[PDB]
């Protein structure tokens, strides 16, 4: 039957993006990648086989895929090519996603407000939001 990750599963499309420029340069993405990722529109596609969530986002820019199990860690390349260590926890209902490395720490959660899908990533005092409705 029903499982709490329900609500993030269908495919997504980018609506609109706030302070991304600034986050990007935070987390150390150089001024040619963050003009050019800065223009896509990505798809995001959440599904669910068993435990493992699968998470593809997909544009013009990049398409990257990330397959897990709740509380895992696993190795990930973000879309900006960082070789992270990756761990997503479901806290209550809230998709929280730790990246690490060198040292440095990025979060990313993704919750469901209203229609849409707000993906919030924080990089030391740097928040963007970036809002995803149904495809
Ligand atoms: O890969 C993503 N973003 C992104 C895009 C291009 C570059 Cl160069 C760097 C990144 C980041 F820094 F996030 F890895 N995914 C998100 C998005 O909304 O677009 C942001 C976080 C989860 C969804």
């Amino acid at each position: 039957g029903s499982h709490m990750c329900d609500a993030f599963v269908g495919t997504w499309k980018l609506v609109s993006s706030e302070n991304f420029d600034d986050y990007m340069k935070e987390v150390g993405v150089g001024f040619a990648t963050r003009k050019v990722a800065g223009m896509a529109k990505p798809n995001m596609i959440i599904s669910v086989n068993g435990d493992v969530i699968t998470i593809k986002s997909e544009s013009t820019f990049k398409n990257t895929e990330i397959s897990f199990i709740l509380g895992q860690e696993f190795d990930e390349v973000t879309a900006d090519d960082r070789k992270v260590k990756s761990t997503i926890t479901l806290d209550g209902g809230v998709l929280v996603h730790v990246q690490k490395w060198d040292g440095k720490s990025t979060t990313i959660k993704r919750k469901r407000e209203d229609d849409k899908l707000v993906v919030e990533c924080v990089m030391k005092g740097v928040t963007s939001t970036r809002v995803y409705e149904r495809a």
